RNA sequence: AGCCAGGAUGUUGGCUUAGAAGCAGCCAUCAUUUAAAGAAAGCGUAAUAGCUCACUGGUCGAGUCGGCCUGCGCGGAAGA
RNA sequence: UACCCGCAGAAGAAGCACCGGCUAACUCCGUGCCAGCAGCCGCGGUAAUACGGAGGGUGCAAGCGUUAAUCGGAAUUACUG
RNA sequence: CGCGAAGAACCUUACCUGGUCUUGACAUCCACGGAAGUUUUCAGAGAUGAGAAUGUGCCUUCGGGAACCGUGAGACAGGUGCUGCAUGGCUGUCGUCAGCUCGUGUUGUGAAAUGUUGGGUUAAGUCCCGCAACGAGCGCAACCCUUAUCCUUUGUUGCCAG
RNA sequence: ACGACCAGGGCUACACACGUGCUACAAUGGCGCAUACAAAGAGAAGCGACCUCGCGAGAGCAAGCGGACCUCAUAAAGUGCGUCGUAGUCCGGAUUGGAGUCUGCAACUCGACUCCAUGAAGUCGGAAUCGCUAGUAAUCGUGGAUCAGAAUGCCACGGUG
RNA sequence: UUCUUCUAA
């Protein structure tokens, strides 16, 4: 019963938690017109609308009622509780075991579906990643940006797999593509695109002066076979490059952008790859935009387009702090081992 | 041939939707008061409903039906 | 009208800028080359008298700062020099 | 880079993986309860769980304390957590390299220069001479430890010529 | 809990790279026998004679000695005699098998050692590069620290030169 | 005889 009070309790303390980051009241005031609005025979006559209102009545409601059954079957708990200490028979109080665990599921899935909200979640992504402008410094620095997703799509369990290897030459790599797979790897990258900063007292400097380093990350879905439009093949740049002859160099003109693959000894399965690189790419490149369509470039990761500080990584100090949660930390490795997952749900539970 | 009547029981299969009901549909498709009537022919509904079919008997009082072999046709088949 | 008389009671009546040096006046805290500051030298890359806030102190005063503009300083077109 | 670490089978050990604990393993304070101590059993990988007899050393008109346990309450603990560009201490390095400086003095507007230079000389800023410098300090030398030889002393567990 | 404990693990992994070492590649050597030859330490839960057995590692007995007394503890190269006779060797010993000794709760990871078997590479080592100026280089042993056990390391010590 | 270069508190 000791755990099973504390999963009374811890149950029903993160219950409450979740009420406040749906504001389901939000949802329930603008519900409860809706509601006026569905009873209201008026919106039948629009049959269109009366669907684009009630089948939306329906997506307002349970996901309000879960939060409402989730506080409505917990109180049943405790009653069993109830009947399992003042009369002590053993189904009772194994029902204040069992039947408690069915309460948190309900809202298990509904915050999963209130953390990933997201629509595009559900995809997995790509990775795009430069060292920054801080020089033989930088490159290093990519390579550690390397190992730490390396190492957390290994922890959190994806398919990891170099879609491209650039290198710097002194130190680290220039620059990468890698595929990452699995369930909601879109659902967790989407809020990590943009500037990750090294400070740290430089070793490639000839005396110990501390200087500064940066680098690119960028992410975005893979959704082709899923989204509709065909890249043009005349934006397309065919260009070959070589194998580590056989790969696939493509470069995107109008938007300046470009996407390739290296590893395929056949060289249509490097263009087959970068196809699907590049078409994922395109619709990143409108959902940037059309998230910036929204309200403003709001409901994106703010601002990316280079104002992406959104964590930034001090070493001699050794503090790693976010930027677009602000959420702060000194075990540094182990955010190079991926505990940057820590920093995923800072933006998703702040609603970013 | 028409013509009179019905055209059914439920779990309106689950679905998942736009509400999904023979009839958008993934999908089973049963038993059932049976003269018969299908988890249905189509149309229709926003869906049901509405029309309506198979169907069944009532009426009708000679055949009826569409195959195949062919004979000759016919359409297709507009120019300075 | 000036000007005077009573009435009433501390009553109805103070703010703005500044404090790294230049230059009179400082500490605390937020903050970490960000946000910012700034006439100049120049500040802020975790301990900021230079940022922001606090308290404190300086400077004016029904004003106080900023900008603009002028000459001075500038002997920096040097008659003087 | 046969470095910390003069010596990781567990220990060490900080690490990894599980089992565990939260005034805590470790201090002090505080009350509360039992002398402390002593033996055993199972449960447990063990951390620890319930058993099992015991005890009164020390003082008192003596909570049973002073001895030691356990409980409560916290004040507090704890950190091989960070920072050797916040530090002390300590250590390498140039390098046992011969150099580094000061005082007053004079010189230059000054920064500085002078001496400390120059010449002979030394392993050495070592010495001499010259010397607007003259002095002083730290030094590079000497004092020290051992060995090289001799004398005296004492001669056992050391010595054997006679 | 960046705190406290416990077990087990890991710190010893392993395509590699480098430093520092040690041992060899032999005949000035190997082997065998015989034999001359130290210095400096350590020692009480320690050193442990002697004896016994164990091929050996050891065990058992068990003195002695806090040590100029006893023990660790004969130094080793040397020398003398023989042997190998220029070969992957009677060089050299890697590796591995089997059987043990021993430490310590306990030797899988992950000890040390004995014995038997095994007999790799290696036949003087690129460009380069290190040390050292006299008891030095060179090679010969020995002790100590540390330490249940566990040193080619380290710290010392004498031998030849 | 020949021989260069040293990111940015
Ligand atoms: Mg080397």
């Amino acid at each position: 019963i000791n755990p099973v009070n504390n999963r009374i309790q811890d149950l029903t303390e993160r219950s409450d938690v979740l009420r406040g980051y749906l504001d389901y009241d939000a949802k329930k005031e603008r519900l409860e017109e809706v509601n006026a609005e569905l009873e209201q025979p008026d919106v039948w006559n629009e049959p269109e609308r009366a669907q684009a209102l009630g089948k939306e009545r329906s997506s307002l409601e349970a996901v309000v009622d879960t939060l409402d059954q989730m506080k409505q079957g917990l109180e049943d708990v405790s009653g069993l509780l109830e009947l399992a200490v003042e009369a002590d028979d053993e189904e009772t109080f194994n029902e204040a075991v069992a039947e408690l665990d069915a309460l948190e599921e309900k809202l298990a899935q509904l915050e999963f579906r209130r953390m990933f909200s997201g629509e595009y979640d559900s995809a997995d992504c790509y990775l795009d990643i430069q060292a920054g402008s801080g020089g033989t410094e930088a490159q290093d620095w990519a390579s550690m940006l390397e190992r730490m997703y390396l190492r957390w799509a290994e922890s959190r369990g994806f398919k990891t797999e170099i879609i491209e290897e650039s290198e710097g030459e002194v130190a680290g790599i220039k620059s990468v593509t890698i595929k990452i797979s699995g369930d909601y790897a879109y659902g967790w990258l989407r809020t990590e695109t943009g500037v990750h900063r090294l400070v740290r007292k430089s070793p490639f400097d000839s005396g110990g002066r501390r200087h500064t380093s940066f680098s690119s990350a960028f992410v975005y879905p893979e959704v082709d076979d899923d989204i509709d439009i065909e890249i043009n093949p005349a934006d397309l740049r065919i260009d070959v490059y070589r194998t580590s002859e056989s790969a696939v160099r493509i470069t995107h003109i109008p938007t300046g952008i470009v996407t390739q693959c290296q590893n395929d000894r056949s060289q249509h399965k490097n263009k087959d790859q970068a196809m699907k690189q590049m078409k994922a790419k395109l619709y990143e490149l409108e959902m940037q935009k059309k998230n910036a369509e929204k309200q403003a470039m709001e409901d994106n990761k703010s601002d990316i387009g280079w104002g992406s500080q959104i964590r930034s990584y001090v070493l001699d100090d050794s503090r790693i702090k976010d930027l677009r949660t602000g959420v702060e930390t000194r075990n540094t490795q182990a955010v190079l081992d991926g505990s940057l997952d820590q920093f995923i749900e800072a933006s998703l539970k702040a609603g970013l």
